[PDB]
């Protein structure tokens, strides 16, 4: 599609509280970008714009994001 293929994505199956700052909050059904996963379950990645620390059998990988997310806003010469 875009010049891209950098960052993997996954969607969180489970809710995941993050006790603390240091881990990173999911939600049921929440696209999480798969920043690093250098450690063992322990996945890196931004969810809703926050970055932190996550489990991964609570994420799945995906091969593609969902649907299609865009949205239409108007401003200065915008495009």
């Amino acid at each position: 599609g875009s010049s891209g293929s950098s960052g993997r994505l996954c969607k969180a199956l489970y809710s995941f509280q993050a006790r603390q700052d240091d881990e990173l909050n999911l939600e049921k059904g929440d696209i999480v970008i798969i920043h690093e996963k250098k450690e063992e379950g322990w996945w890196f990645g931004s969810l809703n714009g926050k970055k932190g620390h996550f489990p991964a059998a609570y994420v799945e990988e995906l091969p593609s994001n969902a649907g299609n997310t865009a949205t239409k806003a108007s401003g200065p010469s915008s495009g």
